[PDB]
């Protein structure tokens, strides 16, 4: 028998034969389910604990208690009473942490340096043993939750989520507000005489029980050592024998069925949401009835429901399938975005959905379809990409609550039994008398009478008239809806090609022509049957002016539009592609199983070189683009700041306004004329990386090359004759502010940029070590202590061979206040670096070292790494070893000089730019315990981006390695 704290050990966890990680399952005596993962190669260790309790178990009068419970646990325990002991420890050992509260789950996860798993896991363990719940930390963290709510309060996705809850059964726990805010965690409690500190203590002591807990730990140590460690730390978690909450009666009764919801969005979008309440299908995980139906109703491709709706000019995109609810209840949704025509024919669109559903009922479940999904799921599991520890443990900890230890890995991938009975059972629920429909359009603006209390959402609620219902009930069968045919893109050749004699550890330049520059690497470490095919097409006509930019974007959107129907089989079969316009031409990437890449790439390049535009498509795609450009105003204020800075700092950059102004000049004949120009002269720089040979890479390149030459008559464009844009050089001691208004959000967005110098090994690590040092104290000071907002980011910015320190904050406080507090933080940090020990400094060096050396676990990750060196034309493939080596030579003084030279308010080489994106009603003027803010100069206010650039020098381009 095993250790007295372990009920049983599952030594045979089902994994992929490809997976070298060793697994072991445990069920501790206190009811904790545990999965241990041993990876002797891993650079970062990780652990996650998932409590099977969430927002649905919140007290009636206190919405968002479990979410707020999550927040507090980071801030002090009995063994470790320091407010930021946990995060500070992790930061100083190359780690990070995070947590989310769902309806039924509170998931706590972290990663850390593999040399320090025990110490990190100890501090983590104490969260579930002896939480402190400090009153000083409570009255501050309330702001962070309120700011978290105020960030998502203008988000369309979050408004619709709560609106669905608030329109169900009010008595049902589903209707409860999960996030929480200042009003529910501090305000209203201080009126009824409720003690939230005792309620947080109440919730933890009632619900945080070891019988409702699951853990996953990944480390370098052996399975036996990981066993002893988890036992030693988590065996003494108090079992409170809490019954697992269950919600068997559906929150959506017949009084909530056959209802229509007119909703006013924040962005100018048009969306249709069709919802069917279904029973909890979780028990049927190894047959997946709902996902068989989701695969067919959500299918894109010939004969599919979308294809038809798209061809009628009503709908562009379609999401279909099972949506989770909580133990006891689920949903089946069909979501589509609408065209202008679609909005008028909402009723007609829903009729078409029921015609497809009725076809499924008539046709009956198809063994071969389920068998197709079975095969691809099984390929998807076997050849699955090795995961990042932090996300892997988090996911597993959640899955442990649902499946047997031995089957926690295979569960949602491997299907077992075809069950036609279960499919028909669910399909029977997809009926007009069972629908809930939601139209989301700015057309309803000002004509609503109901308001959702938590978000302020403006909506109308009415019943669907029985005559409309009957029309949907009496829907016949359409000849234009037809079942999908055999997926010919299903991969069958998984042979890993022998590593060639010439093989290199970095991408090698195997082709150097005027037409094409070809970088290639055969994979020497992942040995999965996959390849990444990356192509950058250089044409000067793609970004010459806003109009041609618009035409380049539109060409590729219409191209993907006409390929989607064909390319969807491939996406299902693990073969994906990406096609988008750049500031230098076009970007094409094909990733996935190598087998049938040539066929897909062949058709894409063929369609590129012989593209014939459909008129109706053009008008629809153009309208969607015009509307898309207008919708950027409704984006987050911090996203606005980042965007405008990117424009400010580049020699040539067409603004959002400039593009939409020039879009009405785009016509079909003009777009038709444009394509032959784009393709007439091209240079291609490519990276082909993975399970392919030298011969195979060159054969791929020739096919793209010769297809363009044979169809589009492409002539080589010399690289030396390709003009590249440079970054704006800020003057020494200068401070510039660009001021824009966001007219939707009641929060402001700020980006403060301190430009340093051109990227080089030295300057790169100066910035990166400084950033590492200030990383957690920025979060602890500006957010945790000062409570400036939920979004407080600090790190290195890299663009156009240039770099610098950036701060990104979203806040209800004005930008000028944010500015002062960031500057106060920089003062505090300099003294911190001055005062800190020589061994605390070496921790930061060692911490950043591990982060930079942290090896890619999968092909695409190593590919994107190499692609970055190609894009920037720096070709520094051994960057990490060189830069870490230099980092270790750095002393406190090096960083002190760097700060004094480049970053201090008095710095002789401070290069400061700031983007201030104003809140809706907020002001428009540049102009107590807290640590003191220094005096700041008067900024130069940028009114014209173009003028601003014209008056400044530009940087050189970075030398190739
Ligand atoms: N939604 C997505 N679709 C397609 N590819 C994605 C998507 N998300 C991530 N990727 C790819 O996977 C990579 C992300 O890898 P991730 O950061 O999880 O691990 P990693 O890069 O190996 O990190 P490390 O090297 O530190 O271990 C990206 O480089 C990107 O190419």
């Amino acid at each position: 028998m095993n250790n007295p704290a372990i009920q049983r050990i599952e030594d045979h966890i089902v994994k992929s034969p490809e997976d070298k990680r060793e697994y072991r399952g445990l069920e501790l005596a206190n009811g904790i389910k545990v999965l241990l993962i041993s990876d002797p190669t891993t650079d970062k260790s990780s652990a996650a604990l998932d409590v099977h309790i969430g927002s649905l178990s919140d007290p009636p009068n206190i919405p968002g208690l479990s979410h707020f419970c999550e927040h507090m646990l980071f801030l002090g325990t009995k063994k470790y009473p320091k407010e930021n002991e946990y995060s500070q420890f992790l930061s100083e050992h190359a780690g990070s942490s995070n947590a989310f509260t769902s309806g039924e789950h509170t998931n706590y996860y972290f990663d850390v340096s593999h040399e320090h798993l025990e110490g990190a896991l100890d501090r983590f363990a104490q969260f579930f043993l002896c939480p402190l719940f400090d009153a000083s930390c409570k009255d501050r963290e309330v702001n962070a939750v309120d700011s978290e709510h105020e960030k998502n309060v203008m988000n369309d996705a979050w408004r619709l989520f709560q609106l669905e809850k608030a329109t169900g059964n009010p008595k049902h726990p589903f209707s409860k507000f999960g996030t929480g805010n200042k009003y529910t965690l501090e305000t209203r409690p201080n009126q009824e005489g409720i003690d939230v500190r005792e309620e947080l203590l109440k919730f933890h002591s009632t619900y945080y029980s070891s019988n409702l807990m699951a853990i996953c730990v990944l480390g370098r140590e052996s399975l036996d050592d990981l066993t002893n460690l988890v036992v030693k730390l988590f065996s003494e978690v108090e079992n409170k024998n809490v019954p697992l909450p269950e919600f068997p009666e559906h929150p959506f009764q017949e009084e909530h069925l056959k209802q229509l919801y007119k909703i006013v969005p924040i962005k100018d979008i048009r969306n249709l949401y069709v919802t069917f309440p279904i029973p909890d299908l979780q028990q049927y995980y190894k047959s997946n009835p709902g996902h068989y139906l989701g695969h067919l109703i959500g299918h894109e491709g010939p004969g599919s429901l979308l294809s038809e709706l798209k061809s009628k000019g009503w709908v562009n995109t379609l999401v279909g399938g099972q949506k989770e609810g909580a133990r006891g209840f689920m949903f089946f949704i069909i979501n589509v975005d609408l065209t202008e025509e679609g909005l008028l024919h909402v009723e007609d669109i829903i009729l078409h959905m029921f015609q497809y559903i009725q076809k499924l009922r008539a046709e009956g479940p198809q063994e071969w379809v389920f068998q197709e999904c079975k095969d691809l799921n099984a390929v998807a599991f076997r050849f699955k990409d090795k995961e990042r520890p932090r996300g892997y443990t988090s996911k597993i900890a959640g899955k442990l609550h649902y499946y047997p230890l031995n089957g926690v890995l295979t569960a949602e991938y491997l299907l077992e039994e075809f069950r036609p009975d279960l499919i028909d059972m669910v399909l029977d629920k997809l009926r007009p008398e069972n629908v809930r429909v939601a139209i989301v359009s700015k057309s309803f603006e000002g004509k609503t009478d109901r308001t959702e209390q938590w978000y302020g959402t403006q909506y109308k609620q009415e019943a669907i008239p029985e005559d409309v219902i009957q029309k949907w009930q009496n829907a016949d069968l359409n000849g234009k809806f037809k079942l999908p045919t055999k997926n010919e893109f299903i991969p069958t050749n998984f042979e890993i090609l022998a590593l060639e004699k010439d093989a290199t550890p970095y991408p090698a330049l195997i082709k150097d022509t005027a037409m094409s520059k070809l970088w290639f690497k055969q994979d020497d470490k992942f040995f999965l049957p996959k390849a990444c095919l990356n192509f950058e097409f250089f044409s000067p006509f793609a970004y010459v002016d806003p109009l041609h930019c618009n035409m380049a974007y539109l060409y590729l959107e219409l191209l993907k539009d006409s390929l989607n129907e064909y390319a969807y089989a491939a996406e299902l079969a693990g073969l994906s592609y990406d096609l988008q316009n750049t500031i230098y031409g076009m970007y094409l990437s094909v990733k996935g199983y190598n087998d049938k890449q040539p066929i897909l790439l062949k058709k894409i390049t063929e369609k590129m070189a012989t593209f014939e535009i459909d008129k109706k498509r053009f008008e629809i795609i153009k309208e969607a683009y015009m509307r898309s450009l207008n919708n950027f105003r409704a984006e987050q204020p911090h996203q606005h700041a980042m965007y405008y800075l990117r424009l400010l700092m580049t020699e040539v950059a067409w603004t959002k306004d400039e593009l939409k102004e020039a879009l009405d000049d785009v016509t079909l004949p003009r777009l038709k004329a444009f394509i032959p120009q784009l393709l007439s002269r091209l240079h291609i720089e490519a990276l082909l990386h993975g399970n392919i040979t030298k011969q195979a890479a060159l054969g791929v390149m020739q096919m793209v090359e010769d297809t363009l030459i044979e169809h589009a008559h492409t002539k080589p464009l010399l690289p030396s004759q390709l003009v590249r844009y440079r970054e704006v050089q800020l003057p020494d001691r200068g401070w510039f502010v660009y001021q824009r208004r966001n007219e939707v959000h009641n929060n402001c967005g700020i980006e403060i940029y301190y430009q340093t110098d051109m990227q080089s090994t030295s300057e790169n690590m100066f910035l990166e070590l400084f950033c590492q040092i200030i990383s957690e104290p920025c979060f602890n000071t500006l957010r945790t202590k000062e409570q400036l907002g939920y979004i407080v980011f600090s790190g290195p910015r890299r663009a156009n061979g240039i770099q610098g320190l950036r701060f990104i904050i979203q806040s209800e406080k004005p930008p000028h206040y944010l500015e002062s507090r960031v500057e106060a933080f920089l003062i505090t940090m300099e003294k911190a670096i001055e005062d800190m020990t020589e061994e605390a400094f070496q921790k930061h060096i060692q911490a950043l070292a591990i982060r930079r050396l942290d090896k890619p676990k999968k092909l695409s990750a190593e590919c994107a790494k190499y692609w970055g060196e190609i894009i920037s034309q720096q070709y520094n493939y051994d960057r990490d070893n060189i830069e870490v080596a230099y980092l270790k030579t750095l002393s406190k003084d090096d960083i002190i000089k760097f700060y004094k030279e480049m970053l201090a308010v008095d710095a002789p080489r401070r290069h400061k730019v700031s983007v201030h994106v104003l809140a809706r009603e907020m002001d428009s003027c540049p102009v107590i315990n807290l640590s003191e803010a220094p005096p700041l100069p008067q900024p130069e206010v940028i009114h014209n981006m173009t003028e601003f650039k014209r008056g400044l020098p530009l940087f050189p381009l970075v030398k190739p390695h």
